[PDB]
């Protein structure tokens, strides 16, 4: 599913990523955007062997399962085709358990590089939340 932006800033919102850790719902939007373009079935094969899946381009390394990541974890305890699903439950759950894990957002690297210090909020402008 690829979402329109006040679409997934609405699902974020519903969700309780809005203020999550601090973290204001354009930094969510924002982080999405640079991670999958919105696309709930992207997927990037890192060099390192292990992939990001969905609409924010959660790794194999540590925090779903997808069976071919040697020595990986799975912390968010899912399998990683479930971070591709129309329905973002399982990629914002995962996402609260990542944000939490000691440095906030610079977890995303293109949040640290894109959205990091930017106006943000513009993420949200003309949404109905
Ligand atoms: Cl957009
Ligand atoms: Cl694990
Ligand atoms: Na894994």
């Amino acid at each position: 599913k690829v979402f329109g932006r006040c679409e997934l800033a609405a699902a974020m919102k519903r969700h309780g990523l809005d203020n999550y850790r601090g973290y204001s719902l354009g930094n969510w939007v924002c982080a999405a955007k640079f991670e999958s373009n919105f696309n709930t079935q992207a997927t990037n094969r890192n060099t390192d062997g292990s992939t990001d899946y969905g609409i924010l381009q959660i790794n194999s390394r540590w925090w779903c399962n997808d069976g071919r990541t040697p020595g990986s974890r799975n912390l968010c305890n899912i399998p990683c085709s479930a971070l591709l699903s129309s329905d973002i439950t399982a990629s914002v759950n995962c996402a609260k358990k990542i944000v939490s894990d000691g440095n906030g957002m610079n977890a995303w690297v293109a949040w640290r590089n894109r959205c990091k210090g930017t106006d943000v909020q513009a993420w949200i402008r003309g949404c109905r939340l």
